[PDB]
């Protein structure tokens, strides 16, 4: 009998669930090629996270591990959870929050996190991770940092990594839809968050975008996700049981309470709308509105078209 | 009619409200030398943020601005809000989320954020900010990045800054309690979040600590804050009116459901406990417990001592 709700925070104060950035737009992308299968920002309406999704904003697209010396002055990393708890294979696709961008270089900045190594001196290590490299095995807990600086880092150093920026592979653009190949063969427990297929009734998937230093992207420096991280954290906190086939939301002007558009959020944890034909759908709406739960509805509830005709 | 609550997320999945890091401890510091007056992580129980506190996890201890050339190849920054909205003086102490560490160097990593500047090439600028230097004027919207790399950045470049690490000043240790001098004279509107005084009844302030690359700290790489960021986000979302002089919380083992300790959270937005005499108070409790609202209480409700005798 805990009733379902969404966070009533304005869109442009909530954050991406695949990079640590503010949300500043929502778009649709119906005629786009890739499957939709992000591993971060995946959460059911009753609060079960899927893939590698963490509830922790400060773990989104981070990773942590201990260093070892790999061939040709490459820096191997044995992964742990960002909390420092051990990471074991065969249970999830990768550690919690682990970045899910497969189509380009991760230019990373790391710091030492052992307090005894933080009494003095420069704790930073930088480098790049190439998820398309053959020595990228996050399911089994290991990856490589190419061209580290310093070249020489003592074995067993505990490092916490951030993605400072992403870039395209040579002669391609960087597609932020493409998830990594996590390697191995995943147990049933460690299964990827499923892919999401286009719903019916003229509906198209809604993406929440952030501007992000993603250099050479197909999207013009924009990272899409299926749910704001605050939605993930809200559903995990609430654990409201699913009581309908989908959940109708209204996107409200917060001051004047006018309804700016109708959306559906499905049990599997993604939002849809029906774009006004020939326009950008929700992209033209102001970004300072607030989502509110109206009611559960069935799958065939017909949404009012949102946006302008063009 | 909206009843008060706190997020029922385990402590060690919630995040600091003064740096973007996981919480991994809670401590007390009764014989602490400094006043308690953080500007980030400040929120009333009914959801009014104070100081520079933002609701947005991805704005905590970040800042943004446009570059200009300052004397001696110093890199001046004209601040904006992290959202890119303009920042104007005389309304807040500094932009939303602006870092509130005054006692040491900020070693910062910035990226370009203009999509047209992100089609190719390396978008990173690094440097350090010295909040104790005379050209640090965050209230009026301007600061300086010393020793930038590149040392030549075009004027008017939009940059988003993160604090990669902090370090002590020469011949001192870095005290993370010390807030910056924001400069100028603050209007009534732009007032600092007030300082917090020790409450009675044998209570002492509870700090939520993160391990963080703060080099040479008085705390050994630990950043304290008064509220998890998720508490800030929760109170802003809920807006539950204050209906008592303080709010009694229990810190519950989430599986065994047993009570590990009693705490009070006050309307002004800080947590207290009564340490068992001679011990570290809440510091010895497991960090995977969950805070639960019991009831409103008066200021003179007597907490059972928490922790061990030593
Ligand atoms: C090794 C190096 O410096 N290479 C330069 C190019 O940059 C590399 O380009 C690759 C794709 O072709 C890939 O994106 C690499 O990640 C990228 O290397 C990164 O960026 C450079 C600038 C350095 O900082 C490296 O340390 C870093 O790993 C560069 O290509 C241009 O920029 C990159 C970011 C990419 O957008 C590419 O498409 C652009 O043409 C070229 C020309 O500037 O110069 C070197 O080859
Ligand atoms: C300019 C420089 O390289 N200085 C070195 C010292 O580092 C500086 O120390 C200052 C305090 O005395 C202050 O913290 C500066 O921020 C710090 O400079 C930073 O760290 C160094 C290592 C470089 O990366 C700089 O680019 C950066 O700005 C260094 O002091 C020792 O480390 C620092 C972090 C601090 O903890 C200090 O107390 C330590 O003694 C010394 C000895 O290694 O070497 C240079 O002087
Ligand atoms: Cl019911
Ligand atoms: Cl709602
Ligand atoms: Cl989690
Ligand atoms: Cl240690
Ligand atoms: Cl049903
Ligand atoms: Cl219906
Ligand atoms: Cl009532
Ligand atoms: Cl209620
Ligand atoms: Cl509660
Ligand atoms: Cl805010
Ligand atoms: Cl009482
Ligand atoms: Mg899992
Ligand atoms: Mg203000």
């Amino acid at each position: 009998t805990k009733q379902f709700s969404v966070p009533n925070l304005p869109l442009n104060v909530m954050s991406n669930s695949r990079v640590p950035s503010l949300l500043n737009a929502m778009v649709v992308s119906p005629d786009q090629a890739q499957v939709v299968q992000f591993q971060n920002g995946r959460c059911t309406l009753d609060g079960q996270m899927l893939g590698t999704t963490t509830v922790s904003a400060s773990c989104v697209a981070r990773f942590r591990g201990k260093t070892f010396q790999a061939p040709d002055n490459r820096l191997g990393i044995n992964l742990a959870e960002i909390s420092g708890e051990p990471y074991h294979a065969f249970e999830s696709p990768a550690p919690l929050g682990f970045p899910d961008f497969g189509d380009g270089d991760w230019h990373v900045t790391a710091t030492k996190v052992t307090p005894s190594q933080l009494e003095a001196n420069d704790p930073v290590v930088v480098g790049n991770v190439q998820p398309y490299n053959p020595q990228f095995a996050p399911h089994l807990g290991t990856l490589v940092v190419e061209n580290p600086t310093p070249d020489q880092v003592a074995t067993g150093t505990d490092l916490l990594f951030n993605i400072t920026w992403l870039s395209n592979r040579a002669n391609n653009r960087f597609n932020p839809w493409v998830i990594p190949n996590y390697g191995s063969t995943l147990t049933e427990a460690a299964q990827l968050a499923p892919s999401i297929f286009p719903p019916g009734f003229g509906e198209t998937i809604v993406y929440f975008n952030s501007t992000f230093p993603a250099v050479g992207a197909t999207t013009h420096a924009a990272i899409p996700c299926l749910l704001p991280q605050e939605f993930v954290a809200h559903f995990v906190n609430e654990q409201a049981p699913i009581r309908g086939e989908a959940a109708l939301l209204h996107y409200i002007d917060p001051d004047t309470h006018r309804n700016l558009g109708e959306f559906k959020i499905y049990p599997e944890g993604f939002v849809t709308c029906v774009p006004n034909v020939g326009g950008t759908g929700p992209q033209s709406l102001p970004t300072n509105g607030v989502f509110v739960f109206v009611s559960w509805v069935s799958r065939y509830y017909q949404l009012k078209p949102v946006g302008t005709a063009g």
